[PDB]
């Protein structure tokens, strides 16, 4: 296969120690890329070509969880070609590889100098410190930031991979990956992304994609959509109503410590549960999830069950962390490996839902709140 890297990566020269460094970084992501292939194309649950992935957490017809397996969705299926073209010829594949050591898009980080120390790689890339970083930052966010990043270790450890992973593709397996992969807090300076202690304890990071470690436009002319990386939130939060043109597969690797500790929801937009309009090329979707209504549209994440699910464009999701014994628990969240499968076209912007009593309850926002999402029309 010919592979045409994107446009921001330019070729470098490694001294023979740096070059060894980036090395163990490219090795892992190998294994990552690997593993994340299997995990695709594994059957389980009773889909017999690939995996069966959760597509509804409430059928609005039958009342429960629907389901479908995940390489019958033709994005699912270019993302494993071009992961099996990647691991056929790695070597090709390593020109497009980049340890982002001096990155200009915008700022990438390393949880803490505990988590800097995992890895010869990661000390050597030196990247900024969001223990310094939320140290700044103060307050409520601030807080927040410092609990989940100077606990980051302990909270991306806490995981089970015995069950869907033949490699224990966590931080303790490949922490030359987990350390050095760029970590983006990327809703501390978003007002409108929720809770105060939701923003500061939200991080994810990208190993391969437009944004990552390994950035490939185009294998043998065709446009590479995956997007494949991590994510991590803290405990006792909750992730707002969200929606995005980009399809979207999440696979759980926390193991809880009580059923409900981590819930999600994904529901398709026009399913019956909400209210739509029609808008300009677009829908409003109104959300009424008050009074205990809600709790219907929840389904209990693990990582033996419930443990992967896919969201196609535009469907509404939500990560909640408020329940249970999130009020009893520390040190704790919800990580999982995390991808898109159509990074290259339409809008990659993730949209936030608002509240329908406006911004004043932004701060409150969780999942019986009602709040109002306005979507918007993707291109064929
Ligand atoms: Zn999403």
């Amino acid at each position: 296969a010919q592979f045409q890297c994107q446009d921001d990566v330019k070729p470098t020269s490694y001294t023979t120690e740096e070059q060894k460094l980036v090395d163990q970084f490219w090795n892992e992501s190998l294994i990552y890329l690997d593993q994340y292939l299997k995990a695709l194309e594994t059957p389980t649950g009773q889909c017999k070509d690939s995996a069966q992935a959760t597509i509804q957490t409430y059928n609005s017809e039958t009342g429960k969880m629907q389901t479908q397996c995940i390489m019958k969705y033709r994005d699912v299926e270019l993302v494993a070609k071009h992961l099996k073209a990647v691991l056929a010829e790695p070597d090709k594949a390593k020109a497009c590889f980049d340890p982002q050591k001096n990155y200009k898009a915008f700022p990438l980080y390393t949880p803490s100098a505990h988590v800097q120390n995992l890895s010869a790689t990661s000390k050597w890339i030196n990247r900024p410190l969001l223990t310094d970083y939320y140290k700044k930052i103060g307050g409520e966010i601030g807080a927040a930031g410092l609990e989940l990043n100077e606990n980051f270790l302990e909270i991306t450890s806490r995981t089970d991979t015995t069950l869907h992973w033949t490699k224990d593709v966590s931080i303790k397996g490949l922490p030359t990956l987990w350390s050095s992969v760029g970590w983006i807090p990327f809703y501390a300076e978003n007002p409108n992304a929720g809770s105060d202690r939701f923003r500061g304890g939200y991080l994810y990071a990208e190993v391969m994609g437009p944004w990552g470690n390994l950035r490939i436009k185009e294998i043998d002319g065709e446009k590479v959509g995956a997007e494949i990386g991590m994510t991590a939130q803290l405990f006792n939060t909750s992730y707002p109503y969200h929606y995005h043109h980009p399809q979207e597969i999440y696979m759980t690797l926390t193991k809880p410590q009580c059923i409900d500790q981590n819930k999600h929801m994904v529901m398709h937009w026009d399913n019956n549960q909400f209210k739509q309009k029609r808008s300009d090329n677009g829908w409003t979707v109104n959300i009424d999830g008050s009074k205990g209504k809600w709790k219907k549209w929840f389904s209990n994440q693990d990582p033996e069950q419930n443990w992967l699910t896919y969201f196609e464009r535009n469907a509404i999701h939500a990560f909640h962390t408020l329940e249970g014994c999130n009020q009893t628990i520390k040190n704790s969240g919800l990580v999982t490996v995390w991808a898109r499968t159509t990074a290259q076209d339409n809008n990659q912007t993730t949209q936030l839902c608002r509240p329908m009593t406006g911004a004043k309850d932004i701060k409150t926002m969780k999942p019986e709140d009602k709040a109002i999402c306005d979507l918007d029309d993707w291109k064929p």
